[PDB]
């Protein structure tokens, strides 16, 4: 299945935070309606937080994740969790080499903002 | 249902994230095997990252978050959710006031690192 | 937090399924849009299915879950998981009693169907 | 990624149950530490219950689903969600074509049990 991807609530604010837990450099693209809208790069072994920014959905509400070790894609997976009907997770994993921890960038993504 | 306790496996390796979204200054204590190992205290209402720490889940495994605002505890929901059988997440949300948006702190928990 | 309130796409059928783990008889109730429109009820300790049906979400989209026991109310605890961008799960446990198990109905609600 | 590969705990009774919602006829292969315990084959285009039992997780706790149409793969999508620290589901949608709406086999494994 495609994963990385999310329909949010149109024009919604919504955070984006990558954590990095690896011995490559990753690359995280956040493409919003299919226009790239922020890039996050970093290095770490220990969850470091490569990013975190404040976005906005859009018109089409699409959210997409991508994430690339020197422009080799990553394997992804991805779930999404609603706790009180209200509180939104978009959660992501991905996987540069073999051992399958899904761990080497960590991408969370919660809504609502305020 | 008691919310925000979530059982880790044994002397592993976790990180600890908080954003906050609320006019309230919010504190959350973070406690390992009922010893409170991280506090984090800070206000915004953008989803600035008030805390991020990486800590040890020690013998028991249990890990407790709570959230108070001015001495007063926040109510809280939380579950935890399993991709490809091994990334983890402990999520928790916490409510305030009365809008139930249960985002006023909002508290990420991922393992493994690595 | 109230528990067991799910927001569904309007006018969407969605299935209901709920099953027992419990000495005490269960009742649960399903309503759309705060109309009782189902209720299920029955005993098992192994997991028993006690009812399934086809609903209608309707306009407002509202479904809600209320688990009693020889008229008293059980504690809910609920989810919403979203898999593939597109296939949900809306997810309740129930306690009728002191255990902590939360399974003495536990209740399913799936879409989209067909 | 791996999906439909879940690690229960050792010697645990669990429920598993299978949906349908396709044209297609749906055979559902359960294994427990990779070994078949339960095959469930049906059809239905309205959510029609196509097999649930009661299974043990045994020593490895390991429990794999594997959907097939007619011999044919279905792509798999899954996940596990705990709730209250205690109620488990791990989670299974299926797609036997080309609408990702990964419903046409959908299944759910719920414990603890009694
Ligand atoms: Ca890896
Ligand atoms: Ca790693
Ligand atoms: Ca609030
Ligand atoms: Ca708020
Ligand atoms: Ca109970
Ligand atoms: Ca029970
Ligand atoms: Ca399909
Ligand atoms: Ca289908």
């Amino acid at each position: 299945a495609t994963q990385g991807v999310f329909t949010l609530p149109a024009n919604t604010q919504f955070g984006v935070t990558a954590f990095a837990n690896s011995a490559g450099t990753q690359t995280v693209n956040v493409q919003v309606n299919n226009e790239t809208v922020a890039t996050f790069t970093g290095q770490s072994t220990n969850n470091a937080i490569i990013g975190s920014k404040v976005l906005n959905s859009g018109g089409g509400g699409k959210v997409q994740i991508l994430v690339s070790v020197n422009g080799r894609s990553s394997d992804l997976v991805s779930a999404q969790v609603i706790l009180a009907n209200e509180l939104n997770f978009a959660l992501v994993g991905s996987e540069d080499s073999t051992d399958n921890d899904y761990n080497d960038a960590v991408v969370v993504i919660n809504w609502p903002l305020g």
